[PDB]
């Protein structure tokens, strides 16, 4: 399938070049721009969640180290933050591509980051929320009825899951970011390469 | 320039075959070896903290050992030497912390930056010169943790060696995703 023998002017072969670069800029780097900046902007309200928290969380009990913890409250703002994010996928940035599109791009970023979702008739690869999908049932397992007193034994557990699902979203925002780094290296190296055959 | 010369495929092939080439040469093999003598670097390192069981004069004996060994053991380049803004350029890729560009002459090297080692001597010498088991154990600490920053250097370099190898994998992928 190979041909040798193709001839092409430096003329072709300078507009082929521009063509390529284009279409890898559209179909990979700024997909990647969009996925790290939508996954990101999830994570920055997600932080305004835990800064929220701090003022959910206050002593209680009788004497000593209880922790009285507004779980409705808490509840609420993750539910309001899935709520944001289930029409903010990471891929595509608008409307909506194929299943098989959305599978590629699904393996390309991780099955853990993303999603596959469908729209309309056609597919996105939403943010996978899995990480506060756990938060959720973990403080639906607390029981009471919208807010708890947990002791030191019950705070440490909880607080333990729950700093662990949120570790679990820096790592998946830190391995995003280092693929997109990848990307923009990959595409300079095109550049430098396809250019080399003009030299 | 002329725009209506012609080129044949297997030329493209030839000249895309000599860039690949090159970045082997220019990019990957110099991450490599600077992971290889950081390495050995370290391992050597791990030597003299192994034998921390026998006092200071023992320490220093071996401790610039080290920084002996590895003078003329740069991270870059791994033969001769570069041009200042060459060497400049990969510090700046391997990280200021881990490297320290250094004039020999007849040009430029990113020397193997040494500070862990010359830290733990200014708080070797510190002390004065027999530790009780309160100051002893915070002397440890010192040590233990410059230990860890070279560690971590390694392991930075490490991951950056394995993006760049990821970088390459990807770059050959495309460009055989005809084929
Ligand atoms: C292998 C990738 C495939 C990327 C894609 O899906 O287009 C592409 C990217 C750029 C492509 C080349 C562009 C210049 C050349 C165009 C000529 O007509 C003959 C083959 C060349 C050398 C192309 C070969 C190859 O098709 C390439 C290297
Ligand atoms: C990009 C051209 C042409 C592809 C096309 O015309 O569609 C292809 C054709 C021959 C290809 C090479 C064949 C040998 C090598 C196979 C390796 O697994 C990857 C690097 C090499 C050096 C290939 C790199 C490159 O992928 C080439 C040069």
């Amino acid at each position: 399938e190979l041909d040798g023998d193709q001839m092409i002017s430096h003329r072709e072969l300078w507009a082929k070049i521009a063509n390529s670069i284009n279409d890898i800029n559209e179909q990979y780097l700024k997909v990647y721009e969009h996925a790290v900046s939508s996954y990101t902007q999830m994570y920055q309200d997600f932080s305004a969640v835990l800064s929220s928290l701090a003022g959910w969380i206050s002593p209680g009990g009788n004497d000593g180290n209880s922790v009285k913890l507004q779980v409705n409250s808490l509840k609420k703002a993750l539910e309001e933050l899935k709520e944001k994010y289930k029409d903010k996928p990471l891929y595509p940035a608008n409307n909506t591509v194929s299943q098989e599109q959305a599978n590629k791009w699904l393996t390309e970023l991780g099955g853990t980051i993303g999603k596959v979702s469908q729209k309309n008739g056609g597919y996105v690869v939403s943010i996978n929320m899995t990480p506060i999908d756990n938060m959720l049932k973990s403080l639906d397992n607390l029981g009471g009825n919208g807010e708890v007193v947990l002791d030191n034994a019950k705070y440490q557990a909880w607080n333990a899951g729950f700093s662990a699902e949120d570790e679990t979203m820096k790592n998946n925002l830190q391995t995003l970011v280092q693929k997109y780094s990848n990307a923009n290296s990959i595409f300079d190296n095109l550049v430098k390469v396809l250019s080399s055959t003009i030299s």
